[PDB]
């Protein structure tokens, strides 16, 4: 369990193109997406999270309560319907997205004033680091 509240500015993004490719996102959207800075805003009131991942092209907003399974519609990404559950494994927030894609989900944790995010889909891992502003 840990405080992840804040505005976080991207400082690193490794193999985002491989992750988008495992999601079958098209060539044109990917080439534009891989070059953009992302900012993440997170408001955390206990077990309720409101998140926004912004970039000039397109944004992605995801709200959820820890430990309550829900239906996520990945609109603006691959636009699939997945069954999502986010839980705490120590101070990593762990998300599994059950559906057609194998091994799909993410892990998010803080160290110092950096937010680390690991995104998985199939055999592809994408590593991102953001710094709190
Ligand atoms: C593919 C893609 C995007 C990235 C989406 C990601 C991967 C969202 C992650 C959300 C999570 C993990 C939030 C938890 O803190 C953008 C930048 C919207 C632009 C359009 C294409």
């Amino acid at each position: 369990t840990k405080d992840q509240n804040g505005t976080w500015e991207m400082e690193s993004n490794e193999n985002f193109e491989g992750y988008m490719k495992a999601l079958d996102i098209d060539f044109a959207t990917r080439k534009i997406a891989v070059r953009l800075t992302q900012t993440k805003i997170i408001v955390q009131d206990g077990d309720n999270f409101k998140t926004k991942t912004n970039s000039t092209f397109r944004n992605y907003d995801l709200d959820f309560t820890v430990g309550v399974e829900f239906d996520e519609h990945t609109k603006g990404l691959d636009g699939r319907n997945v069954k999502t559950l986010v839980t705490w494994e120590g101070n990593t927030l762990v998300c599994v997205q059950k559906g057609e894609k194998e091994n799909r989900g993410w892990k998010q944790w803080v160290e110092g004033d950096k937010l680390y995010l690991e995104l998985t889909c199939g055999d592809q891992v994408c590593r991102q680091v953001f710094k709190k502003k």
